[PDB]
Order: structure tokens, then C-alpha cells, then sequence
């Protein structure tokens, strides 16, 4: 059966209205999203990762970077970048793009990661190159400089190209979890919500642990439920074990 | 390329079957859902609101009205309506409708909220007008009257029109969270699941708090992840903080 | 409004790539998933079930079976199949298939449940017949036999036919919840994620209980949000109360 038309409602019948045009950016984003939504069968996995010791390590490295006057503040998302990059090395089918006809998968041998950054004009997604080959200090410096560029609205078209995977960390603003949409032509996206201290069973008692909620949405034409579970688990375990750089 | 047709299966070869036609209302709603699903890219945010003090206030107020013979029962969802109405005031992009070509956004000044009400014929969505201009007692009287009209199956078409936003509260029947579908031409819907006592860290120890799980699905063509996080946080904090009316 | 086409990106400008043709099985699977995603408006419910006593009962029964030389190991998923089968008996609208034009619902009087099993070629879903009429021991035998057959790539066409409902349990690989896609022409699917010991309020304190997270995705044209909650609640209550077989 044919599709019903979009509702044609005279909203003025119910009170005052103001009809505004969207910005070109929002029109471009909306068009891309409408395409991706129908072409990409979405599955979303949820998980929680223990970052108690990572956070202690981050604070340690932040004082030791200040003593050396290195001018760098390590933020949690840099660790997530490296964990995602290491996971893309272990399961390379997540580092891929599916052709339009669904018949051919392009496996990428480079690892670039887009990171959503909030601006006075909304979230934009700069792409960072060779994340798997860069350290925490270097990536923190790039993120600071480019996020500044984003807030000042002078981001370059080139600086948003070449992504293999997107991270969208919104926990500084809220949510305990969320289910993002895949940023085509990538096949997966990681959402990050607000960490919370939770009682966690150690086998004999509950102890307080800083738990970070993460989510993974993915193109189900490429990734099945089992591999999605393997992938998010690798990111979980990697983040809960990282204590170098 | 072209979509695979719907599966054709002779179900009678596995056992007894009975083919029934969908009701008149289910056919219309099913046609709307098919349209809304493919043209609205959904993101769903999850959150949990501390309603410990609010529930104590509600019961106290229900006692006050009882021992003064006011014949009004304050249910939790009326507080949710007021918090949503305050959020729609503070973030008016959520109180809007997108045109069918996705080019222009109608910002509504009035605030009417549809509230899912369960009936022997399933969930229906009566619409309550001027929620931002009505108190808790008045809205509770309206809810009592309309829910009976709904449960008795007497709702007119007018009583279901003009919605700006929908609340679907199913926690009385179960779920710890869920991801509802947006009710076009609205751009967001709040889901409400079953509250539970949870241990909540206060900086030194876990204390029991009554936490209410809520969810927000929204039209990603209109709302990005950052604004969705701001919005569900406003609903969260506003709801938790109510001590009046 | 015309749909924007798939992005045309020269990925070789960012680094080395390898283009691989999908296998036939993977092509068909994607085609089936692409159709299901656009024609089924998905809602997903989440829940957690207390399996503390069920697990001690399964462990006790697996010990009795070995001590009685019954030579059968009982896995958690057979209990879930029977709980789903009982839910399908109690809410027969979930045991159904919607017609291609969305106008007519085929109610099924037989109860067959597909169970996702991992293979060298990914998850596949053999179908088990008359789950509501089979005991726990008998279903475990079929599960063991057919799971090995699936891993060997030896499933017959008949062993995949007749499904009424799918259970997809990925908790041995990770996730705390997930949102599966409905396996058309069925109307719902249950996802099962990793169990965890959690603090559960008993009225005056928190006690550790083994909580199993489950999720229910369903065709919203058939099932409304309230019936979805009733259904996941029945599975929850039945699974958390089983002490026989």
C-alpha cells in the first residue's frame, strides 16, 4: 500500500506560530540523515565500562604534563578514541564502507575517527587521522586546537573528511545512554553518556566504581548482533585496562 | 537495489491459523506509523530522574486534598506534563513541526501535550491544551475526566488534535526503559517506564533514591544529540524539583 | 522530496583499501534486513529479570541429570524459550504475522520459536517447533543437536521454517542491552544480554540479585506500547518464577 502523505495541519487554528527556514547546514544534515535512516538497518548495543582506574591515571598524567609545562589537558574522549582505534584493528570489518548496491565492502587500512564537537551552531564532526598511530598527548593537542576552530566556526571542509568511525560524547550535557544514527558511509558509531559511580559486585560485596555508559549503533547489513557484542566488549575491556601514555 | 518484497509464507502448513482484518483505527494508525517511520530519523535518549522528594510531595498533597474532601487525585504523569511544558518553553525548537520537504520549521507558541491513555481498545492519545498555563489540580481534573472518557471510548476527534508533544507512560505495566516512535507532525516524544529504588552515590556513600527512567525519541532532522541531551536534562531536573501545587 | 543518493567517496585518497565482494549468504541477509527495517516501524522495550533462583534451580537440575545419568546439560536459553512460549499463549497477538499490505493479521495457533545460533558464517536462526508442548530436557537435546548442526553448516531448509518469534541471546559475548531488528514475517523478537549481580531494594535494604537484561523489539503496526510492556512483563515474571522441569 502507498505511503500516507505528511500531515497537512493548519497549526494557526491552535494559536500563534512562527515559520522559520532551516539553515543550509541543517538542510544538508537533514537530507543526509533521511537517506542514512532508510538505507541503513540500525541495531544499537548498550554497555557500561569501568573507568575508575583510567580516571585516576588521567588525573595523574594531567599533573605530570603540567609540571613539564607541556600545555595539554587530557580529556576522557581521547582514551575512547584510542580504544576504538585498537578495536578497529582487531575487527577490521567495522573499519569499512558498504557500496550503494550492497554487494561490495571496502575494507579500510587507515584508521581515522570523527569526534562530535558541540558549537554555537550545534554538533560538528572533525575527523582525526591515524588515531591508532598517535599518542594521548598528541591527540589531546589536536582536539583542543580543532575544537576551538569548531566553536569559532572556521572549520575546514577537508578537516571533516576521511572518517572511518564516529564518536559522539554527549554526557557533559546529559543522558545515561542514547542510540545514535550511523554516519554514512561509515558502518558504526559510538555514543558516550554520563559516567556515574555505581555499586559493582566483586564476587562477595558491592564496591563503588565509576561506570561509563557507552552505546554502539551499526549497519546490520555488515555487522551481526554477535560481532557488535564482540566489538563493544573490546572497547569496554580496553578502556577499563588502559594505563599508559 | 530494489527492495525485496515482503515474505510470502503459507502459514497453514505449520498448523492452524486465523486471518483477521485489522480494525478501522488500527489501519489508520498503522498507515501513519509506516509513513512516520521512514521519514523521521529517530534518535532516542535515555535518562533517570530522582523523584524521591516529588513522590513524597504528591502523596502529601493527595492526603491534603483527601482530608479536605477535594475529590482530586494527583497522579505522577501530571507532574511530567508540567515539566515537559516547561522544557518546551525553554527550548522552543522542540515545540515545532517540520514541513514535508524538510525545509521550514513551524515554531509553535501554544503548548498542548498528548498523553497516552490505555483503554480496552489499546493506547489512545488525548491532547491537553495550554499545559504551561494550567495548574496541577486543574490538569489532574482534566486527566481524570478524559481518561474515563477514553476508557469508556467516548473521545471526539477534536479532543485528539493540536498536540505539540506526546508523553507515553507505560511504567505501570512494566519496562525499565523503551524507545517510542515520534508522533508526526510532532518532533519528539517522552517515554516513561517503571520507577525503582536505586542506590545513588552522594560523594561518600550510596543512598536509596526513587529513580524514574525516562526516554526521549526525537526527529534528528530537527534536533541534534546535544540539544536532545539538554532537553531531557531540563525535563529530568524540572520534574525532580517540583514542590508546588 | 527526492532522496539523496549514497555518498560517492574516493577512499583510496585517505589510504590503502581492499574491496571485497559480499558472499551470497551475506547479500541475502542484508536484503532481508533492509526490507524489514523500512517496512516494520520498530519499538524496543527494555527490562531486567531476577534469575537468582532460576539459576540455582538450573544448576541443581543439571547436577541431578548428571547424577541420574540423563546425559543432558540445561542452558539458560531453554527457560527463555518456554517463558516466551507461555507469553505467546497468553498474548496471542504476538504470535502472528501481518499481511504485506498491512491490513490483515494472521493469528497462529502453533508456537515455534527461532533461536539465534552463532556459526563460522555468523548468527543463523534455526526454528524449534511446539515449544509450548515440550519439556525443558527435550528442548535442551534439540538445542544441542541443532546448534552443532548449525555450526557445521548442515541446517536444512525445513529446520529454518515456521518461526513465530525469535530469541537472540548475545549475552555470552557482551552488552548490557540491545535493540534487535524484527525477523519478518514475525512481529516481535527478544534480545538477551549479559546477566549481572545487582543491588535490589527489598523495602529496607539492597540485596544482591542476579539480573538478566532482556529487550523486546516489535512491529508497532501490530503491538502498541502498553501490550509490549505486558508481554515483556510476562516473560520477566515467568522466567523469574520457574521451578519445574
Amino acid at each position: 500500500p502507498g505511503m500516507l502523505p505528511w500531515p497537512k495541519v493548519d497549526f494557526s487554528k491552535f494559536g500563534e506560530i512562527e515559520e522559520v527556514e532551516l539553515g543550509r547546514i541543517q538542510k544538508i544534515s537533514g537530507a543526509n540523515l533521511s537517506r542514512n535512516w532508510v538505507m541503513i538497518p540500525h541495531v544499537t548495543h548498550f554497555d557500561k565500562t569501568d573507568i575508575t582506574e583510567l580516571e585516576a591515571f588521567r588525573k595523574q598524567q594531567n599533573e605530570e604534563a603540567a609540571k613539564r609545562k607541556l600545555d595539554v589537558k587530557i580529556t576522557p574522549v581521547v582514551f575512547i578514541m584510542k580504544a576504538v582505534a585498537a578495536a578497529l584493528e582487531q575487527m577490521p570489518r567495522f573499519n569499512s564502507s558498504l557500496s550503494e548496491d550492497g554487494q561490495r565492502l571496502t575494507l579500510k587500512k587507515y584508521i581515522n575517527i570523527g569526534v562530535a564537537v558541540d558549537t554555537p551552531n550545534g554538533l560538528v564532526v572533525p575527523v582525526f587521522k591515524d588515531v591508532n598511530k598517535k599518542g594521548i598527548i598528541e591527540l589531546s593537542r589536536e582536539l583542543m586546537t580543532i575544537s576551538k576552530k569548531a566553536r569559532d566556526g572556521k572549520l575546514t571542509a577537508g578537516e571533516m573528511q576521511g572518517g572511518c568511525f564516529t564518536i559522539s560524547s554527549i554526557g557533559g550535557l546529559g543522558t545515561t545512554h542514547f542510540a545514535p544514527i550511523v554516519n554514512a558511509p561509515e558502518v558504526a558509531i559510538l555514543g558516550v553518556s554520563k559516567s556515574a559511580m555505581e555499586p559493582v559486585w566483586n564476587g562477595k560485596e558491592f564496591v563503588p566504581r565509576l561506570m561509563l555508559p557507552i552505546s554502539l549503533s551499526f549497519d546490520h547489513r555488515v555487522i551481526d548482533g554477535a560481532d557488535g557484542a564482540r566489538f563493544i566488549t573490546i572497547i569496554n575491556n580496553t578502556l577499563s585496562d588502559i594505563r599508559r601514555l
